[PDB]
């Protein structure tokens, strides 16, 4: 009944977990999906659907939430947003299961979407945004996108504030959250979104001419550098949003009684950023990351190193990891390696799991869509640059995927390093998208060598 | 007061299908699941379940029926019977869809268990049997089970009257219906029926020593007659009920504004009948079949030849498919040749497709469980006497599957047969049973 993980897991949260410099990476993988958890709720009834997970641990609790829509699982429907507040436990065999201290499902009437989370000392930050017309709307209209910064508390209380998005985010078209989980750093969570910038704006001018061209590894572009260089430029405005420029940037607020209390948006220059994305603000410990999602032509899951400067932050060149690869339709498909405009690509984070002694990031646990253009397939499996260890497939190649977070940890008291997986998925005919819980332990093969 | 599917469908309802002497019959075969049709509900909630599946249909419409929980799929949960009415339609396009044009949720405090349901001329006929205990304390108890004749009307009315089964099935300990379709013939509404007789009674002494011995195509049992004798009296009988006989039932009520209207309780010999199971009633072209799972030793999917007369029936030895087999627990597996006492199986009937000329059926659609020992891996084919067509499987090989029962028609404007094939399945992160139906045209090597 304790509001913080059990014993056993007291140190375990939120660190470098494996650390072997000379062993290699890939030869570290995960087992069979064990302890099929039960902590996130299915939809609430049949032909509807859950989606949209954020999740985020510190080492006293984990943060879930998700979005729920009763009839089918179309964006244009009413939904609800389900928050919870959970702590790791073990039963009295060792069984790991997710504990449940408080929940609350958001009935209410406000359209909340793209909702992001973070595990805070006050309980479970949320970053929503709050619209009722369409997505591509949202970028064709003037003002900027409502957004709101909730807090579920340990006390089971729920407060929101709506964001004053108007000078916040002056600059914008449409503005969202990244989705992925938020990260509490020095009394502020960060939490990344992305959206759309408006044109001649100061935020807009700023990035004119700004790109970067991230290549793949042992595969080159046979494009001339002349058509590359037009391609990255022409990536951050794709034609679905007519010329806007989709935006990277990542939202600080201070974790206190006040909700919202002084946001202040940092835009990463796009040298450094792909294309605006869904993505994810974590911290491994003493590293802080930020994932985006592939929605351009990049195929390898991307985690650019972040570093906090009071209430702003700076991202660096992006790890990249050539195989944690993500469907996508052409010319960004999963093997694609030519920059190219482009709204496409699936939420698949990559999790720090292995690293070096001077703690640079090595390899990644995580559970990606392994298809070239659709959207399905999930396959959990370790990966370094390069390379990915002997998969753990999820369920059938038919099994559609939209999302795929994952939080590894270790259970100090055995020492046995895990990943939490949350994938929304579905099949053919069993009905909508859900989110499930997997868990799988990550071991490691001795006997090779 | 036929409400009639659409102009596309007339003459070919409840028709024999494929009329062919010269091409073989495994020669026809399901293509892919065209569509996923929607005329079925989804369970009410994320974390219950549809299941026990009914389904039956008429020159002018066709009924469904399912059970719902709200949490889970333990059967031994409060549930709601869901029953609809509806019609064959087609779109512009020519896509084939099932309009559910009326539909009830009973949801009172009865425990509607076991429902079949049956496309007469007033409606929606559901057999449904009230129970208040489990299986077991229910084969253990002195009274008969106690059973309900339902009816959901064009006009969306729900009736519903209890049957006496003090006097109906005062030789009974427990009774069901088959859970298969029930069908409208010479005035009434047939439904195969299941349970155990109560010791010495007039039912049971009447089937004392009563047995018969299906055997598999090209594969005798090795066993000496006198033990396969023994074995096959004994699977009437089997443990799990302790010493309770088993027996297969036919029920015809009288179809009229009066629900269960002059009940008859027919008792075919056990030398026909293999031990009581779920089952169907089915009626194509002019003959009527009686379709019984095989919860007993056998496994092949078993069609009796059924002829009524005055309301009563009468069951002929059976049409057998042997590649139409059924997972079973051992000794009574898929692969079984001997008479062997058990109580497994699962519920997946053929439906009558292809005939001789003289109307000797031959061929059957049918969704099978493609498995030996568990419930698993539900995958749809044409079956004839010894053979399997080419097969479309409905999902993985680890898909769970608790019924599944077929129902083929033919769209006359085309002239393509088509076979609905409905099951209850499960997969591993999706939840618990689910009833799905799942639509494939009947294509031939030809
Ligand atoms: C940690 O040690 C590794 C040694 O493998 C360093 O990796 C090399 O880094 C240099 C420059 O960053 C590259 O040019 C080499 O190609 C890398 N070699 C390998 C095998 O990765 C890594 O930079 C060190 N990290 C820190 C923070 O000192
Ligand atoms: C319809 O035709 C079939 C085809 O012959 C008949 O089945 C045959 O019946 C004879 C009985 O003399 C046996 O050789 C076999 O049972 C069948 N033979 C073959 C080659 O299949 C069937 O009996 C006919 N139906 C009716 C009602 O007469
Ligand atoms: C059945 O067995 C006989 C031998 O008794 C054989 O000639 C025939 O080909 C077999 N048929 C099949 C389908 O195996
Ligand atoms: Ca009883």
């Amino acid at each position: 009944g304790a509001p913080i993980h059990d014993p056993d897991f007291i140190g375990g949260i939120g660190k470098e977990l494996i650390v072997d410099n000379a062993s290699d990476v890939t030869s570290f993988y995960p087992s069979a999906f064990q302890e099929h958890l039960n902590f996130i709720p299915a939809p609430t009834t049949g032909s509807g659907c859950t989606r949209i997970p954020s999740f985020d641990m510190s080492a006293t609790h984990y943060c879930y939430t998700h979005n729920v829509i009763l009839s089918g699982c179309r964006d244009h429907s009413h939904s609800h947003q389900y928050l919870a507040l959970g702590v790791l436990r073990t039963t009295a065999t060792g069984r790991i299961f997710f504990s449940t201290l408080r929940s609350i499902s958001l009935d209410d009437t406000q359209n909340r979407k793209s909702c992001s989370v973070s595990a805070t000392p006050l309980g479970c930050d949320m970053l929503c945004s709050k619209v009722t017309e369409t997505e591509e709307e949202d970028y064709n209209s003037a003002v900027p996108t409502l957004m709101a910064h909730g807090r579920l508390g340990f006390d089971g209380q729920y407060h929101e504030k709506d964001l004053d998005v108007t000078t916040l985010f002056e600059d914008w078209v449409a503005n969202y959250p990244g989705v992925g989980g938020g990260s509490f750093i020095d009394g502020r969570v960060w939490f990344s979104v992305y959206g759309g910038l408006k044109p001649n704006s100061p935020s807009d001018t700023v990035q004119e001419g700004k790109y970067v061209i991230y290549k793949r590894y042992n595969d080159t572009c046979p494009d001339e550098q002349d058509y590359q260089i037009r391609m990255a430029k022409s990536s951050y405005k794709p034609g679905r949003f007519g010329g806007k420029r989709i935006q990277q940037a990542i939202l600080s607020i201070k974790v206190s009684t006040s909700l919202g209390e002084d946001p202040v948006l940092t835009v990463p220059p796009n040298t450094v950023t792909l294309m605006g994305a869904e993505g994810r603000i974590l911290t491994v410990g003493t590293s802080h990351f930020l994932y985006q999602r592939g929605s351009s032509y990049f195929s390898p899951a991307l985690l650019y190193p972040m570093t906090v400067s009071n209430k702003t932050a700076t991202l660096h060149s992006p790890y990249t990891f050539n195989a944690f690869t993500r469907p996508g339709s052409i010319p960004c498909q999963a093997s694609a390696r030519c920059p190219n405009s482009c709204v496409t690509g699936v939420y698949t984070d990559p999790y720090p799991l292995i690293f070096y002694r001077n703690h640079t990031l090595r390899g990644v646990f995580g559970t990606m869509l392994d298809s070239e253009q659709a959207r399905l397939n999930p396959a959990s499996a370790v990966f370094d640059s390069t390379s990915r260890s002997r998969i753990t497939r999820v369920s059938s190649s038919s099994t559609k995927a939209a999302y795929t977070t994952s939080t590894c940890f270790k259970v100090v008291k055995t020492n046995k390093t895990y990943c939490l997986s949350i994938a929304e998925i579905s099949n053919t005919l069993f009905g909508e998208f859900r989110i499930v819980p997997l868990l799988v332990e990550i071991l490691k093969n001795d006997g090779v060598r």
